[PDB]
């Protein structure tokens, strides 16, 4: 069901490797100064599990609490900012969760994210799901995927090396052909990591 | 009809790019020393175009002929060779044609050769067909194909810069959606030359 798990599943399916997901929420406050180290301070009693940094690069400011759950290989940072400059400010409270890990249940730690949302929030807000992932760059597959590709184009038998693939076919497409040792053959496909090499009968030397 | 035209043709559809192609036909024949000499002047009188260079790499003698047609745009070779240690030796005559670009038809160039090759040898041969090419190295036309299967992996709205496709995209798969200026999207697909991301409702920053 969950989004998270969607878009993980869909992206496998695709063959793309999962480097890192993240899930993250956003609130928009209204902060006076004084109501933002309160909240601040609220915080810190309530999650105690975050090392907090304040920073003040103006005029805005910053505090970021971090934590890492190193039983569920997890990432947290809950983030207070405010714009320090106006006397109708702009501010907002941001809850994030990472890791370079795929989890034992994509369904089980989106609900949770979700149900964290809610306690800290006090309110229904929009989850962000985010997943960073790479294409295999196993040369070897792609070779191979031609190679059928093109068998087909025509119409075997076969191989395979380290950045390496031969074919030897048949087809009733042409008039020449070649027995020798066990058995009987007349087009040659051959790609090497890129290089293609096509022959009839055989691909001399 | 020609093998020619069907290997080419074939490899073309399977998006290989080709570099050269060739063609060849070889005649297994006795020769005496005496005889190769004989056959060696024979040619010469009757292939006036070529080129010769004797080479003798003991103990085996290699005639070689060599001629490029401009006109054509096609290089030529006439080679034979006999094995010179031997009172009942092997011997062969070698006709080549070969090109780096594209002919005009690649089935009168096959019917050319295949006329050529009778009048050279006196009899019916096997007709050797070799292309040799390579795959298009376009990082742009790999990433935009799986970005693609990736939105149908789903179910958009478009990008394309040097190394780099985005799309914004919509399913009635997920609750979550957002409006902003002209238009309504919650699935956003991203590749850079491999990396994917992929984020729900917007990938952020």
């Amino acid at each position: 069901l969950t989004p998270l798990a969607q878009m993980a599943e869909g992206m496998e399916r695709q063959d793309v490797s999962i480097d890192k997901w993240t899930l993250h929420a956003k609130q928009n406050l209204s902060l006076t100064e004084k109501e933002f180290y309160q909240k601040v301070q609220r915080l810190k009693q309530e999650y105690r599990q975050y090392d907090w940094v304040i920073a003040r690069e103006d005029k805005m400011i910053k505090a970021i609490g971090t934590y890492t759950d190193k039983k569920n290989r997890t990432s947290f940072r809950l983030q207070l900012v405010t714009t320090l400059k106006k006397h109708n400010p702009t501010s907002y409270l941001l809850y994030e969760q990472m890791s370079l890990e795929t989890p034992d249940s994509w369904n089980d730690t989106y609900e949770q994210f979700e149900r964290e949302t809610l306690g800290i929030f006090q309110e229904k807000v929009v989850i962000f799901t985010c997943l960073n992932g790479h294409l295999d760059d196993n040369m070897n597959i792609v070779l191979q995927k031609k190679a059928n590709q093109l068998l087909n184009e025509f119409q075997v038998e076969h191989v395979v090396e380290p950045n390496f693939v031969s074919i030897s076919a048949f087809t009733d497409e042409w008039e020449e052909y070649i027995m020798t040792s066990k058995h009987k053959m007349n087009l040659q496909i051959a790609l090497r990591s890129h290089t293609v090499t096509v022959g009839t009968p055989i691909v001399t030397t």
